[PDB]
């Protein structure tokens, strides 16, 4: 029931938003090992570069917070909650201030080493590209939200390279209504497609962790993932509480506080850097880190409790983050340790213990989402691996059904709700 | 947003058609390879075996229609239709006509080496289960519209050991309302995970046809999938405006033609059979023919148009049936062929020549049913190769694109606004 100039006006959305995203991840990539490098430069002599590696994140993190308001403070936090508004009525979306500030501004907080969050600008930047093409296309109503939920969509599949993920994510969370024209779906799919396809031209073509040869899964080994499962459910639980008391913490002022609030936490950021441990960055690192770098179990537990701390602190203070990678690092750090101790307890039902880690993987987002559906997919398309589809299916929803029976709510529908009660910002 | 007591019976619904789907197909493989073993005992003297396996054929199919009108005419053809129509309003749905006729029904004619088609019974069956249990657990209004999506989607998941499959059938191509709750969704994959793990117990654990090694798939051949869609997209296309001219034939009677259409089209069937292809059955056969064993590139000519034609007469005959797996076999036979023939002329671009053969498997459905997604991840969970992504994407969208570009109409809707004209039967 298509009709083609929206389908054209896709592979543009997609085509643009692709470019930005992957030169967005590159520029990042830059600005993070060219502040490694520096602080080898300076390290033999002597916490020289302690001082220096300080002051390029504080205050890179600082000019990110000013740029933010005045100029676009809409900019602020993930994006998904700003499109999944403005898709629905409340909440406006104009792309001249939110593409360069979210752009410019979100270079400067990742590329300080903020634990956020590629998917976060590229999501936001992925719904302006839709909006402003949607402008010079001349769309109608509805097609120009289908052209802004495209961006969102194609927005996800170039942070992750993962199309399905992203056209997942408009489907499950953020559910939109396209009335009646809900093939929208192939303006998804195509928008996707064109996104990965250039972001895989530019830095591809490979996955994220590509884990393709661990394929033996036994069936009674399922009940576990239901206890991973319950576990990721408390976990993404507290952790959404956890953020949202951070975040009242936050906006508690006082006036001056927030004036060093952008150096402040730039600078200390800055300094964990220099540690040799992914407790910073976006958290690509962190997942590559549990896998496969095999370190002491004390250490994941230790690197663990950092980045969930870490992480309520960066995004609590409402920096221009994204929370999914985040999630991805910290659940894959938490699924390991779990793979272990499982497999020390039951190795003829776990074979291949690294099945357990891939399944925990996106258990963390699924939890604190209510979005197991894209939770999965997402990570099947970051590990090239279907094999473990069972246990990924079983610790993913249990996670989110766990997590919503002790009363959690969907992270980003309350993070709406709050950046809706700013309707006085 | 989710409440309890429906996941449960969401796990009991999928635990039902999961056994039932399972004992189904193994109970027609039985009669499908006993048929084939009587066929060689009497084989050697002489084409007594001829007759043999003729009568036993059509008689088969025969007392299937039977059993059809008077009973419960509702069980004709797919399953897909009949769900789609029930979840939205127009036709009615009693699991305790449908469960059995369906069963015992389906039984005679995919036993008899019908071109069809296990989603067929398995689907309908699983929304019967669905609504079955639904009754049982008192489930409210909007709940019971979801067990039986549930039971839907886990029909097809039990038939090609494809969970997310079930789930996107759902969501793309018979687009229900769940109103307000779209956490339907845990439902559908709750339902989906227990169908097949159920269904791994019973006859898993490996997928259909696992080309899981086949991985290189250079970014400069996706042009090639853009004609391969381009083809399937005209195939689709036929095979739609094809099916409906033999549908409307069969419709025009005569009173005897009718009494007779049961015994004779069951009995061509039955001598088909014999013959070392596989042109009945199915399309299973058909697939595992595609790859594996090669064959004459004539003789997947021959096969193609022997299957494309049997199948529109088998289902345009209104026996129960299927059409997604005879339009599997159909494509990846064609898609093989096409595989060989791109490497043939440019070997540079299609190293391994089957990432082409399972891009093209799931092309015909994309097209004929306008659900590009659903086919996907279909090809994605039956092959376990999530590398061959890109061009799966490609050439099915694509595909889905040009024939509703000929002006195609997806053929589940088209197949409903027929039974629909049958507000009389
Ligand atoms: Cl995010
Ligand atoms: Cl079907």
């Amino acid at each position: 029931s298509l009709h083609p100039r929206t389908l054209v006006a896709a592979i543009v959305v997609g085509l643009i938003t692709g470019v930005l995203g992957a030169g967005f991840k590159s520029a990042v990539n830059n600005m993070l090992q060219w502040r490694s490098q520096l602080a080898q430069i300076l390290a033999p002599i002597p916490p020289l570069a302690w001082l220096v590696t300080a002051l390029i994140s504080g205050g890179m993190v600082a000019l990110s917070f000013w740029l933010m308001k005045r100029f676009a403070p809409d900019t602020s936090g993930s994006g998904i909650p700003q499109i999944e508004g403005h898709l629905e009525g409340k909440l406006p979306l104009v792309w001249q201030r939110v593409l360069p500030i979210k752009l410019v501004g979100g270079f400067l907080s990742l590329g300080a080493g903020m634990l956020a969050g590629f998917e976060g600008p590229t999501i936001q930047m992925g719904g302006s590209i839709g909006q402003m093409t949607g402008g010079w296309f001349k769309a109608t109503q509805e097609n120009q939200r289908i052209l802004i939920a495209v961006g969102a969509g194609a927005g996800l599949a170039t942070a992750f390279n993962a199309p399905l993920a992203g056209v997942a994510l408009i489907g499950e969370e953020m559910h939109p209504r396209f009335r009646s024209q809900t093939l929208a779906y192939h303006s998804l799919l195509f928008g996707c497609v064109m996104a990965t396809i250039i972001l895989r031209m530019i830095r591809g073509q490979s996955a994220i962790i590509s884990l393709t040869e661990f394929k033996r899964v036994p069936l009674d080994s399922l009940w576990m993932f239901i206890i991973l499962g319950i576990l990721f459910g408390v976990m993404g639980y507290t952790f959404n509480r956890g953020l949202f008391k951070v975040l009242d913490w936050f906006d508690r002022l006082p006036p001056l506080a927030t004036k060093w609030k952008g150096f402040l936490l730039g600078s200390i950021i800055g300094i964990l850097s220099l540690f040799p441990l992914p407790l910073t960055d976006g958290g690509d690192n962190a997942v590559l880190w549990a896998f496969n770098s095999q370190s002491h179990f004390s250490t994941l537990i230790l690197v663990f409790c950092g980045r969930f701390l870490l992480t309520l602190i960066c995004y609590g203070s409402g920096a221009i983050g994204g929370i999914f990678a985040p999630m991805l690092g910290i659940a894959s750090i938490v699924s390991v340790a779990m793979a272990r101790h499982f497999h020390l307890l039951f190795p003829s039902q776990i074979p291949e213990p690294a099945v357990m880690a891939i399944a925990g993987m996106g258990a963390l987002v699924a939890a604190t989402v209510r979005a197991p559906l894209t939770a999965i997919l997402l990570t099947i398309e970051m590990t090239d691996n279907y094999f473990v589809i069972l246990p990924l299916l079983v610790t993913c929803l249990v996670a989110s059904v766990v997590a919503e029976a002790l009363g959690g709510k969907p992270i980003y529908t309350v993070l709406l709700e709050r950046t809706l009660a700013k309707q006085n910002r």
